[PDB]
């Protein structure tokens, strides 16, 4: 043993613990407990380059137990990856680079946003898929361009969440040996001892999932064993490795091993006492000794030396294989393939009707041919979701350089893995399930929006239009949910041109996740639909004529917009009205537009103008743009689509009656 | 004998005919699981066909809900309220036989399934109830509650996180009254399970502290199915998983292919299958006299067992009348006498309190008079304020308690809470931070669809929670809940409204309630009233009789007190006539007559300033309001006061927005 390692570990414990104390808010116990793991990971195990936190061959790190953020920030400070001491002292303060739970959009060296338990460890499964795939796709005998590992720390909370139960099952099924998960086995959660609620035999469970399991019995002091088990885990490339590290929460302090150690239970005096216990100066606050600084300066230098060897190898590879090097650079710069928009199909009303889910499958297969970086799949609904890619193969154990993932019945794990694939870099991932079952996964979908992860969510069977599977499958509240979530696009295309526009919208908004809502049965290709105009959220398909007849606006989207065209025929020829038709594929994209544009389309500054909307979902929000509408403020039915639409008034005849009734009443009041 | 095989095969074939008639649905699992079903209803399960709400019945759950045609066939054969004409109306509008089972529609359907993983997780809650009631009420001579929970699930349920969570809790609590039969058929929709699902299930469930049993030939070895179920029942210290290997679509042309999952057998195919199984291929929707006679005898034997129980319960009720009356009251869903006396009352003279703490006071008050109150928090008992003083945890070998430590398992917690309600006899509650109910929305939405009367305590409801930051601060959740049918979301502003929110929950017994509660202290407000919370919005201070220009300020939760501070400025510095409206619940308000809604909000007046403040998405606000402060972005890791200052949650910013709206309206009207 060299005392410098123990000195580093103990100064990391106390600096980390000081951040919540300064903020009077946050968690000290796990940062103290996990300091040995962190010292080992950053000083000996992980390969990174402090001057380029986006190095394409870095080992990615994820703190799944995100409440331990003070530990991560201490490590990013010590390894000079972009945090100053003043940043550390700004822990949990407005606008700081050190929020109470790590956010990848705020802080360099933070790969994903954690805090909601189970997400980070599931994200890491997706990064391990990426690491295996790219090694298989690009490495040669002499050039190991991608040879990196995914390291994560988690606690008991992540081990209980279903999202990580799902992701861990897939990780074992796929044999992702590049994943190393260190579990802080400290017998503590917020309510108290884990014995209150959590007594699984974790080792036996993870062996049943096809993980390799290793153990460190004294994770507070045996940092050489932590290093040894990590190094041995890396040698087993056919199984993800779980390392169960036994620690004491708040080790060495007054609150050690009690559930109060979870949070902020060490004041100034308690930290002085802990510093004395650990052999440090109790009078120096926010202090790193010269010897520890010198140690981490040397760590940084050794990391850079390893980076320079890779860089020289990459330059040699790039001379020998220029077109492959060009592809790698393009993918990791998030640049899109040359002439990619030529892959988006175009249609006219003379083409045969098609379901928008099927039209989406045509687009997916078209762009798959020119996007080497496209990756994803369905949660056991590949045919119904139309996500299958012709002539591609499944990612499977010992065959990672493929594009299609069989997620199985794991919506939440799916989306978190999809998040991890995007966050790794170099990928444009997509996922699929029925729209109604994305709420199984909203924990991870909300994080895509907060994290700016550019993921594509194919969501078919978007309404009661799906028919006999019934109310447990028919969304009512989901469109409203998505429209109420910041930085998320929900697009509900009406026909083939608009499906192409929905994919165009996704790739034109590269910091925002997209959900494309798609219908089950065929709908007609409509007059004047335009892919580029989907980007504006709403646009006019047929404007007012030049007559002096009373004016009406009909608006719709998805599988009901064609009903507005049918209603227009009746209103025009049977009731002598002047009807505008507006397509409303995306509320979120529309809200981005200047108000002058929004009023030019919806004319919602006119109180007496009939402004109609139809949508098979909750009417929450409709009063913003509309003053007469048909929605669904109830659960659905197990019945054929036509019977549901008849019962709920999704017919041209009912649109007509609603508009006429609004107008007759308006005229009488006028 | 041959009768059991004949019963099984007629069940296979009648079940397979319902989707064919509807030209929609799933034939393979109903065929594959028919032997399990025959054994469960004919030999294992104790029920009473004339009372599907018998309090000591064995509850059954079909977790692989796409197999609904099988369940309906059994409810028909055991005469539990479905006719042949109902079976022929499978998946038709208004029928009692929807494509996935719905407890609100069909007698003998205990929970609503179809979303995978839910039913098996509900069954864990049902097993908690069965263990709890046995411990609470049984005596040496009177086994009032001695029943078991039976469930069938497929591969999909075994992959879903909600059931991974619930199964972990089931093993931790040692719920030996739970028996789960797993249809291990190597098939899901995409194809072979080896595409995505290769766990060693037996070893995994042993690690979760389940007992695991197996039936290697679940297509034909029905005696072994019966044997393993009966042995599973004898181990009361562990839930039992029975891994039943079947062939999806066994005996038919699609046997063992993923095409068998859905609708892949036509009229000719079913004739061929009937010949394979020794049945008359020319008779459709047919049960033979021999099979009808067999199930008539089953029903009579179940009734004999019920009469024995009823006689014992009558003897118990004479010896312990007060206890018997409590059991009856709980299972009737009736509330204790004078229960509303448990709801505290406050005035503006009382000291400020956080609404989460005030909720904790109400919970402990009603706990004293509600023996049927049960629940807990997902590892946030202190922060959610859900702890019950002087109550004990439910734990292995100690089930007659009221508090559940759910651990870090929000989705499993809500599904278990659903199961506790669906069992009968309970008023369950659960708790987590509001932002983490979207982890559990699969189950929460089903509470609404199923009419499960569950209470969801949801604290830390906004950016007001402060430094934990944007991963913890809801923006979209209030809107989601307001957009969900048959669900109440209530955000009480102070102590009186917290009592009103509990009043609202127990006054609306077929609707789940989410109560959104804040972290820090807020003042008790003028004229708040618990009974008025039932109307969703109501006037706290109404207009005076002056001719000064009118303004309405509306708020809820932790921001309503800001409207009082803004009113003081608008009245004293600007001479305006200001109404204050409390808006604790959009969902309760929407169910009021329009005339009431307009009398409160006055949203038929375009030029009247109608203000609202809420720390969440402005989606929906234009229904009642024309000027407002919301949050259409994610939050911040920062102290609450810093966030409110930055985003304009201040009395002075309310004043500026109202005055700017008014100045502009005057200018437009002068034109
Ligand atoms: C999904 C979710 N549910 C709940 C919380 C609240 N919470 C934060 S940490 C924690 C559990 C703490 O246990 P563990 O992960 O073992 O951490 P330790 O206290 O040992 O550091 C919980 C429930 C959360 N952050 N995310
Ligand atoms: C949460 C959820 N996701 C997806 C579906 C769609 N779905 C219905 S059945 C099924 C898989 C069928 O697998 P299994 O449970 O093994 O049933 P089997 O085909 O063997 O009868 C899926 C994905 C669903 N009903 N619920
Ligand atoms: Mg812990
Ligand atoms: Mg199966």
């Amino acid at each position: 043993d060299n005392e410098i390692d123990t000195k580093c570990i103990n100064e990391i414990r106390m600096l980390s613990a000081e951040l919540p104390l300064e903020a009077k808010s946050g968690h000290q116990g796990a940062p103290i407990g996990c300091a040995p793991i962190a010292h080992i990971l950053w000083s000996y195990v992980m390969n990174y380059y402090n001057e380029d936190t986006k190095w394409i061959n870095r080992d990615r790190f994820i703190l799944s137990n995100g409440h331990a953020s003070a530990l991560l920030y201490t490590m990013l400070y010590l390894t000079e990856q972009g945090l100053s001491m003043e940043d550390l002292k700004s822990f949990r303060q407005f606008g700081s680079l050190t929020p109470g739970h790590p956010e990848n959009h705020i802080t360099k060296g933070v790969e994903v946003t954690t805090g909601p338990l189970g997400q980070g460890a599931s994200n890491a499964v997706g990064m391990a898929i990426a690491a295996h795939n790219l090694a298989d796709k690009y490495n040669t005998e002499e050039h190991k361009i991608f040879d990196n590992y995914v390291y994560a720390i988690c606690g008991d909370g992540c081990m209980q969440e279903g999202v990580f139960c799902e992701a861990a099952s897939l990780a074992g099924h796929l044999g992702l040996g590049r994943l190393i998960l260190l579990y802080d086995d400290n017998k503590i959660t917020i309510d108290g001892n884990t014995d209150l609620s959590f007594t699984e035999n974790i080792e036996k469970k993870f062996e049943a999932l096809n993980w390799e399991v290793r153990r460190v019995e004294d994770g507070n002091k045996d940092y050489k064993k932590i290093l040894h088990e990590i190094e041995q885990g890396k040698k087993n490339l056919q199984q993800p490795t779980l390392i169960i590290v036994r620690t004491a929460c708040g080790f060495g302090t007054k609150v050690e091993g009690t559930c109060k150690s979870h949070g902020l239970a060490l004041n100034d005096e308690d930290l002085k006492n802990a510093k004395s216990f650990f052999g440090l100066d109790p009078q120096k606050k926010f202090h790193i000794s010269d010897e520890v600084k010198e140690f981490y300066k040397n760590v940084i230098q050794k990391k850079k030396e390893n980076y320079i060897k890779w860089k020289n190898m990459f330059d040699d590879f790039s001379l020998k294989y220029p077109q492959v090097s060009q592809e790698i650079i393009r993918r990791f710069q998030n640049d899109l393939p040359n002439n990619w928009k030529d892959a988006l199909p175009k249609y006219t009303p003379k083409d045969a009707p098609g379901a928008t889910r099927n039209l989406s499958g045509i687009v997916l297969n078209s762009i798959n041919k020119i996007f080497p970086e496209l990756i994803g799949g369905s949660a056991d609904l590949s045919e119904s979701n139309c996500t299958s890619l012709k002539e591609e193969n499944d990612i499977k154990k010992n065959s990672y350089g493929n594009k299609y993932i069989r997620f199985g019945v794991r919506e939440h794990g799916m989306v978190a893995i999809t998040n991890g694939l995007y966050a790794y870099g170099g990928f444009k991932p997509y996922c699929g399930t029925f729209l109604n079952f994305y709420t199984y996964a909203f924990g991870a979908l909300r994080l895509a929006a907060l994290s700016n992860h550019h993921i594509l969510c194919i969501a078919t069977h978007d309404s009661v239009e799906l028919g006999e599977d019934g109310p447990t499958h028919q969304p009512i509240e989901v469109l409203s949910l998505l429209r109420s979530t910041p930085n998320l696009n929900i697009i509900r295309p009406a026909d083939g041109n608009e499906v192409s526009g929905a994919y165009l919208s996704h790739f034109s908004n590269p910091h925002t996740p997209t959900v494309i809502a798609l219908c089950r049965n065929k709908v007609p290709h409509l007059n004047n639909t335009q892919p580029e105009q989907v980007l504006k959220g709403a646009y006019i398909l047929e404007d007012f004529d030049t007559s002096n007849n009373p004016k009406v606006i009909l608006t719709g989207s998805g599988s009901e917009l064609h009903l507005c065209f049918e209603a227009k025929e009746i209103l025009k020829n049977q009731h002598q009205l002047n009807v505008r038709i507006v397509s409303f594929p995306s509320w979120t994209l529309f809200k981005k537009q200047p108000e002058d544009y929004q009023y030019s389309v919806m004319m919602h500054n006119h109180p007496n103008l009939p402004r109609f909307y139809i949508e098979p979902a909750s009417t929450h929000g409709f009063d913003t743009y509309f003053n007469v509408y048909i929605g669904i403020n109830q659960f659905g039915y197990s019945a054929p689509k036509n019977k549901i639409w008849e019962h709920l008034g999704f017919t041209p005849e009912n649109i007509v009656q609603k508009v006429l009734a609004f107008m007759k009443n308006k005229l009488k009041e006028n």
